[PDB]
């Protein structure tokens, strides 16, 4: 499926099911084709699940513009009117836990029953003056700098420490074959401008205006996004949430530990 | 091109040529680029070519509903109808095989003017309690358990014995390597439903409606649809049918005897 | 974004930045995103960049027919009178430095501001009765011959000597991947076709045509398109043309030589 944004992206979207509905944001270089499991899972078992393609990224539209968090946001926003959720469960992953928190900051929670943020970037991913234990904002100025010059070997150089194959996870050929594939078709614009999103937006106003119940998953063997500074903190700052975390589990761990998400994201439905 | 099925689905499809029209119906995983080569082949000689990707498949939407033979019949009908198509010769690869027979048992033969069951399922390819010789669907729900895991490498394992790699055949690593990027294009809840579709649909019945010239091919090296309870019995239960037995041959064929095929095609067209 | 040619073909392109335009036509097999970097360098700096991916190719439709340069040229018309696009710059590489030039010769210059000709097939490529020194036609028949048996095994074998990789040119495997995937993508008709039109087609009457600045790239070190015969007869017919030869470097010199190619795109804008 398609809709058209206020800028006249189209974005492309899967709207699976029937139920209760649960909205599913997905991380850097990937595409909605990351849920494919979760949607499968639940949407067999009682629930709507819709996924889309973030702007530049998968089968939808490149534009130069708007690849920030606030325009991330409101496309998320315009989604949820085209289709007219009510008591949607969100769903975001890495970078896509910003764009759903974003998401309720700027619009409020009125449609929304419950939040989940696995392996996100929330509240604060990069260094700032009162956070010097975020990452230091050279690390992702390299990121840049290696995309704009060879991106596809990046991704492919990426999947290592992703997956955490390089710490003992077990990841087929055919998974790190499909992840290249997939953020293959993003904007290279996207791409990097991505890259400065997560590195330098502050969703900690963010976190006080979720008035939801909300489930943060994240694992400590995760090699990205450090679990220490960014979903402990969310879990604390977030009033009411419920925290679990996966014993040595890496950053892709929607892969890792499938069947252990797909349950816990179901109790959590069930609650 | 594309065109949008009675659900909304959109359905993409190739129309090259001119002249009477021979209408391409693919297998499970692949999409209308499977038939590249034919279409080439007989497009450059006289005939128009039609091949359109299976809903959940290739370039077409992904439907959370509908991924069964009678809706699959109706798409060809709505592709058929689309553009009026007239003594249009119907070629169906493997379970691609069951929607063009099921189009006819559906909606006549009006329009058609033959029928081409490559490797095909028909008449029957799981088990049934009359007919034990099929293949035991315990066979076909490993392969659902298996692609709920890790569908990607699931697809890239397929390879050997879909080509007949493990047993003879000659297949270049850039053939593989496009099977397995077109076959990551679809929906993982497409590929899974497809298993039940092609397990346990009965075209017996199907069988007795075809009042059409017919040609069945038939690798007997077919390791993934037996040809001893598939095309052979095809062969006989469809009166007046012409059945052809390549030797050895795997059940990817169309790849491994591509030039023998084309030749075949256009014997059967100028019959 | 997408247009409609005349013959009713959607034609794919990216539309990017502000400020004076620059149009991109890429080369055969790929698709507009062989211009990736390119136009995010140039759009971070003050230009407007446009690629479309040709018929035939990348997320473009397969036409039948019209694969031919008047056909092309006229794709390119019909795009910048869509966008109503004034003083552009016209950059082609391979191949597309003939749609590009056909595009004046059809339709003159008076939209365009200036010519960049990289690495491309003008002012002829294959051998004629008035130029033995062209590439003899037996060597695009064979092409087309290995292209018609397995396009897929053609393209990944096709890398080597375009990127130099056998000449002791370093592109990653990354790299090497993405080029097959967007291969992959694009129409055997199409790939087929494409052989034809730039062996075949003379563009030495174009040449004269061109009244506008023109820079001609070319790495001498081609194992594709032949300097000698090609950019280095170019850069003499266009009246006033500039020429710049990287020493040694391949046929695929917008990934080898990035940086300098992007340099000098500045530069000649800035002219």
């Amino acid at each position: 499926s398609t809709f058209v944004a206020k800028d006249g992206t189209q974005i492309y979207f899967k709207d699976w099911g029937s139920g209760k509905p649960v909205l599913f944001s997905h991380g850097w270089l990937l595409d909605a084709d990351m849920w494919e499991y979760q949607m499968e899972y639940l949407s067999s078992r009682g629930y709507r699940t819709i996924a889309f393609d973030r702007r530049g990224f998968g089968r939808s539209d490149q534009p130069w513009t708007g690849n920030d968090y606030d325009t991330f946001a409101d496309d998320i926003a315009q989604l949820i009117e085209h289709l007219d959720l009510k008591e949607v469960t969100l769903v975001g992953f890495s970078m896509g836990g910003g764009d759903v928190a974003r998401y309720i900051a700027r619009h409020g929670s009125a449609r929304v029953a419950g939040l989940v943020l696995l392996g996100a970037v929330t509240p604060l991913f990069g260094q700032k003056p009162d956070y010097p234990q975020g990452v230091p904002l050279d690390v992702f100025a390299r990121f840049k700098t290696e995309l704009l010059k060879d991106r596809a070997q990046f991704i492919s150089d990426f999947n290592a420490p992703f997956y955490g194959i390089n710490k003992g996870q077990v990841v087929s050929q055919g998974v790190q074959t499909q992840t290249l594939q997939i953020a293959l078709l993003a904007s290279l614009k996207a791409t990097v401008d991505c890259v400065t999103a997560f590195a330098e937006t502050d969703f900690r106003p963010d976190m006080a205006k979720i008035d939801v119940p909300t489930l943060v998953i994240h694992g400590d063997g995760d090699q990205i996004v450090p679990f220490e500074t960014t979903g402990k903190v969310a879990a604390e700052l977030i009033k009411g949430a419920e925290l679990k975390v996966y014993k040595d589990a890496p950053h892709g761990f929607a892969v890792t530990h499938a069947q252990q998400l797909n349950e816990d994201l179901l109790a959590f439905l069930k609650r």
